[PDB]
């Protein structure tokens, strides 16, 4: 398991985040749901010209799975995925510039609802995740487990769990006030109204209870 730290830019907006009061906090479903939807673009795009790339998986989705024993929501994607250098370098690098927009704009008036037009939309999940646990698979590179209970650092190693095939699991492990999230008919009313015209089946899956 490799440990890392954030940059500080991304530290301090994971901070905001976690200390700011702003009750709002559904808008975390609608900006991974975009991610999800941004990465299915991305490996939809890439088939149009290399068809082997959907070898790894044709479908091209997102299911939304609540468990209330491990008080998780699970956010999957099937979806370009992310390589090693996207985890530890590359994803941090883009989100500088967008942090210290996002933060300009906070001062100047704009609310936290705002932070996916800044592309750094993934990090509201501290919104209402304790933890957040990313397993992906991108085609050509192996399969990882990011993790992060924010605190300025971060961990990668080789997943040895499920194969996935090609794509992306955001798993949420909540907060112990934010469990509203597990149930069918917040996620239901969440979907409708932020999400609604996303162009790939999305499931909500039912809790076995
Ligand atoms: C490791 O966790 C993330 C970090 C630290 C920053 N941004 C994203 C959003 N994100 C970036 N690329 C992504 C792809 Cl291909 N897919 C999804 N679903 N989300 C993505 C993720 C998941």
């Amino acid at each position: 398991v490799e440990t890392f730290a954030f940059q500080a830019e991304i530290a301090q907006l994971m901070s905001l985040i976690i200390n700011t009061f702003y009750s709002n906090k559904e808008i975390f479903l609608r900006e991974l749901i975009s991610n999800s939807s941004d990465a299915l673009d991305k490996i939809r795009y890439e088939s149009l010209t290399d068809p082997s790339k959907l070898d790894s998986g044709k479908e091209l989705h997102i299911n939304l799975i609540p468990n209330k024993q491990d008080r998780t929501l699970t956010i999957v994607d099937t979806g370009i995925g992310m390589t090693k250098a996207d985890l530890i370098n590359n994803l941090g690098t883009i989100a500088k510039s967008g942090t210290k927009a996002f933060m300009e704009a906070l001062q100047a008036g704009a609310d936290i609802s705002m932070i996916g037009q800044f592309g750094v939309g993934f990090y509201s999940a501290y919104l209402v995740a304790e933890k957040v646990t990313v397993i992906t698979k991108h085609n050509d590179d192996e399969q990882y487990a990011w993790e992060s209970s924010a605190g300025g650092s971060f961990t990668v190693r080789t997943d040895t769990g499920e194969p996935m095939g090609r794509g992306t699991k955001v798993i949420l492990h909540l907060k112990e006030d934010q469990t509203e999230y597990l149930e069918e008919r917040r996620i239901k009313e969440i979907v409708k109204k932020h999400s609604q015209f996303i162009g790939y089946p999305i499931t909500l899956f039912v809790e076995k209870e």
